[PDB]
C-alpha cells in the first residue's frame, strides 16, 4: 500500500524559502523511521505532500489545503498561527475531516466544534503548577514580566489566583517594537524584587539574558524561574558559574535511554542539531496518527472539492479514533481531557541551574502537584 | 448583501468571492476576528481595502 | 474576558506607574450566577469598582 499525508510549513518567504528547519527535517526524519519500521505501516508506504506557505495569506492556504483535499490525505497538521486556520477547521468541519492544533489558539466563543485536539499543554494546569511552588517558596512581591498579551490572556486564572495566596505582582511589558530591558533592569533595580518569573520566547530571552549580564543581574539573590523550554542550544555556562537561582522546565521525559537516544540520534542531523520541543512533539504527533491509522478500519479519504461541498465518509469516525488515541511518546503519556478532548497529560521536569549545571530537583504533575 | 453564521468562515469563503466575482468596491468586514483574519488577508492579497 | 483586558492593559501598568490597588474579578464563565462574585466582594467591602 501507499499512503499520503499533508504538510504545511510557515516561513517568511514560505515556499520561496529553501530552509528546511528543525521541524521540516523532523517531519521527514520522523517519516524515515516509519519508512524503516515494519512495526508501523508494515506494507503501507508512508509518503506525504508538503505545502510550504508564507505568513498569513489566507488565499494561499485556501488554494493549498484543497490541493491536498483533491488529493485526499490522512493527516492534517494544523498551522502555527491562528488567523488563517480559522477558515481551515471551518473547512475541516465542513467536509467531515479532522483538524489538529499544534499550538495554543483562542477558543470559539460562538460555536463548538468536532474536529479538534490540543496536544499543546494547558495554561490553567500551568497555574496549578505555579501555585504549588510560589506559595511553597512564599514569594510575595513579583512582576508579570513578558512581552506577550497572549500570555496575559492565558494565565488570567493565575491573575484570579490572589484570593487565597498573597503575592504583590506588577505588570511590565517590553517595548513592543524591540527587545529592551535596559530601562527595565533599572526599573526592577527600583522594583527591588528578587523573585520573578518570565513569560517570553527564549529567542528574545537570550538577549534579555545578555541584558541582565551587562546589568550585572546574575546573582543567586535573583531567585527566578523562567517559562521557556529550549535553552541548551543557547548560552548557559557563564550564567551557570556566575551563581544564580533560576529554574527552567522540560516536558521531555529524559529518564529513558530511548528518549535520550532519539534526541542524540536527531542531534547530529540539522546544521546550526539537538532536539527542540517542537521537533519532539512533532515526532510524537507523527507517531500517534499512524498508530491510529494502522489500528483503523478501512477508510480512504475522499477527493473532496472546494467548488463542491462533498464530505468524506469517516470524518467523525476517525475523529473518535483520534480522541481515543492514547499513545505514549517521548513527552510522557498523552491522553485527552475528555471534558474537552484536549491533552492535559503533561509533567514538568523541575530543572534548575546551579553552578555545577542544570539539575532536576523535582517534578510537577496534575496528579501530585509538586513532588520533590 | 450577504449573511453568514457567527464564527463561520466556510460560508464567507464563498461569499467573499461572490462579491469579488461580482465586483464590489468596499468590504466592510464584520466585527469578528476569525472572519476578518481570513478576509483581510486576501483583501491585502488582491488589492482590496 | 481578558480580551477586553488586552485593550486596557495600559490602565493596569498605571498601578505599575503610581500606587493604586485593584481586585481581579471575572464574570462566571461556566455559569451565569455572579452572586458568588457579588457576595465575595460584599465580603471584600469594595466601593470603587
Amino acid at each position: 500500500h501507499v499512503i499520503r499525508i499533508g504538510g504545511i510549513f510557515e516561513y517568511a518567504d514560505g515556499p520561496n524559502a529553501q530552509v528546511m528547519n528543525a521541524e521540516e527535517h523532523a517531519f521527514r526524519f520522523s517519516a524515515n523511521i516509519i519508512n524503516r519500521n515494519r512495526t508501523l505501516l508494515p506494507n503501507t508506504t508512508l509518503t506525504y505532500d508538503i505545502q510550504r506557505i508564507h505568513f498569513h495569506d489566507s488565499f494561499e492556504a485556501t488554494k493549498k489545503a484543497c490541493d491536498q483535499l483533491a488529493l485526499g490525505v490522512v493527516a492534517i497538521f494544523g498551522p502555527s498561527q491562528g488567523s488563517t486556520t480559522n477558515a481551515v477547521q471551518s473547512i475541516c468541519n465542513a467536509l467531515e475531516v479532522p483538524h489538529i492544533q499544534l499550538r495554543w489558539k483562542h477558543h470559539p466563543l460562538d460555536n463548538k466544534d468536532t474536529f479538534y485536539v490540543n496536544l499543546y499543554p494547558d495554561y490553567a494546569s500551568l497555574s496549578h503548577a505555579i501555585l504549588d511552588l510560589v506559595q511553597s517558596l512564599k514569594w510575595r512581591s513579583a512582576t508579570v514580566v513578558y512581552d506577550d498579551s497572549t500570555g496575559l490572556i492565558r494565565l488570567q486564572e493565575l491573575i484570579m489566583a490572589p484570593s487565597r495566596y498573597n503575592i504583590r505582582l506588577k505588570i511590565r511589558q517590553l517595548p513592543i517594537d524591540s527587545d529592551d530591558s535596559r530601562p527595565l533592569l533599572k526599573e526592577m533595580k527600583r522594583g527591588r524584587e528578587f523573585r520573578i518569573i518570565f513569560d517570553c520566547s527564549h529567542t528574545m530571552a537570550a538577549q534579555i539574558l545578555k541584558q541582565a549580564m551587562a546589568m550585572g543581574m546574575m546573582t543567586e539573590y535573583y531567585h527566578f524561574i523562567f517559562t521557556t523550554l529550549d535553552l541548551y542550544a543557547l548560552d548557559l555556562e557563564p550564567y551557570r558559574y556566575s551563581g544564580v537561582n533560576l529554574t527552567g522546565f522540560r516536558i521531555l521525559n529524559v529518564d529513558n535511554p530511548h528518549v535520550s537516544a532519539i534526541v542524540e540520534k536527531w542531534s547530529m542531523e540539522r546544521l546550526q542539531g539537538v532536539m527542540m520541543t517542537d521537533a519532539a512533539l512533532l515526532y510524537d504527533a507523527v507517531h500517534i496518527v499512524s498508530v491510529t491509522y494502522q489500528r483503523a478500519p478501512q477508510m480512504t479519504v475522499n477527493s473532496l472539492q472546494c467548488h463542491r461541498h462533498k464530505a468524506w465518509r469517516f470524518g467523525g469516525r476517525f475523529m473518535n479514533f483520534i480522541k481515543e488515541a492514547q499513545w505514549e511518546g517521548l513527552t510522557g503519556r498523552i491522553v485527552f481531557n475528555k471534558t474537552s478532548g484536549l491533552r492535559t497529560d503533561f509533567d514538568l521536569d523541575i530543572i534548575s541551574l546551579k553552578e555545577d549545571g542544570l539539575e532536576k530537583v523535582g517534578v510537577w504533575s496534575p496528579a501530585d502537584g509538586l513532588n520533590i
